[PDB]
């Protein structure tokens, strides 16, 4: 398998654009940096609000635990490259510790929102107006020969207040190179594509468009995550009990995949859900036929039929959206 766009981006580009393990950091002065709050916290980092003292403007600080220095150096250089794209969070400065050598990663603040308590109040302009917000982001990385590879509500930073939107995390992304083989253990169980759940290796950009279809899902169907598995193995059953098996079958057949026997029987036989079977009275004014076509559009499990980034901001769906953009 080979991406269908942007394949040769870092073929093109000196071999130092993507060599992050050739990248020299270059260390920032700590006390710069003063911690005010906690935010957030995940496997891999702690997050806090903090200020830079020199001009007292907010920040964001990064605080990463305990990581080899490739995988440190990864999210660093794929950061500088893709500092001062649309939407992309903008990583300032990198510091750290001088006992303990802890590094911190420092990005301009972002004032953020719960997405627990936000995507209930979101009208059905402002989900599409988000989501092709958050498809500008993955359009330029992609662009820019990186895919995200953990797109999930809690790595898309909200200001409801100004409309602005940030794609954060860049920890999991990686460069793509045509034919190579990348580690399957990526994004989060909700928002792994069936490539990554029956060990399709040589994946591309389009993984990113699964887990933003899976995140449309949840928006306009109010079922948060909309793939519920508990392992994941339960998430491809899950998955095959709304795409159902035969189109299973069919991608496999054409990767020449086969599956291990107890996901295969984990999996059984299922007919195809029409995406209708979904709505209800919650959720009935943000469904509507563009907006099915889109979803199904984007959750097919070979990986090749999704639309791309650009694509999708093309669709009619975002029609209003682009129009309101123009002017
Ligand atoms: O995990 C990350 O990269 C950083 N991270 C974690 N929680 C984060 C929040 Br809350 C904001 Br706001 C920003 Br900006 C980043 Br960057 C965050």
């Amino acid at each position: 398998s080979k991406a269908r766009v942007y394949a040769d981006v870092n073929v093109l580009r000196p071999k130092e654009y993507w060599d992050y393990e050739a990248l020299t950091v270059q260390w920032g002065e700590q006390d710069d940096y003063e911690v005010v709050r906690k935010v957030g916290r995940g496997k891999y980092s702690e997050v806090f609000e903090g200020i830079n003292v020199n001009n007292n403007e907010k920040c964001i600080i990064k605080i990463l635990k305990p990581v080899k220095k490739k995988k440190i150096k990864r999210e660093i250089k794929i950061l500088q490259n893709l500092c001062g794209g649309p939407n992309i969070v903008k990583l300032l400065d990198i510091v750290r510790d001088q006992h303990s050598k802890t590094p911190s990663l420092i990005f301009e603040y972002v004032n953020n929102t719960d997405f627990k308590v936000l995507y209930p109040t979101l009208t059905d302009y402002d989900i599409r107006y988000y989501i092709y917000e958050l498809l500008k982001a993955l359009d330029y990385c992609h662009s820019q020969g990186i895919m995200h590879r953990d797109v999930k509500p809690h790595n898309v930073m909200i200001d409801h207040e100004l409309r602005k939107l940030r794609l954060i995390d860049w920890g999991l992304a990686e460069f793509y190179h045509p034919g190579k083989e990348y580690n399957v253990r990526v994004a989060s169980r909700y928002f792994k594509g069936p490539e990554l759940l029956v060990d399709l290796q040589d994946y591309d950009y389009s993984l990113d468009m699964w887990s933003l279809g899976c995140m449309f899902a949840g928006m306009i169907f109010r079922k948060e995550p909309f793939f519920y598995g508990h392992d994941n193995h339960d998430q491809l059953v899950k998955i095959a009990k709304v795409l159902g098996t035969d189109g299973l079958n069919v991608y496999l057949n054409k990767y020449r995949i086969e599956l291990d026997p107890q996901l295969e029987a984990l999996v059984g036989r299922h007919s195809r859900k029409p995406w209708l079977k979904f709505m209800n009275a919650d959720n009935q004014h943000l469904v509507s036929p563009e907006a099915i076509d889109f979803l199904d559009k984007l959750l097919r499990y070979d990986h090749q039929e999704r639309l791309t980034a650009l694509e999708a901001m093309t669709h009619p769906y975002f029609q209003q959206v682009r129009a309101a953009e123009n002017s």
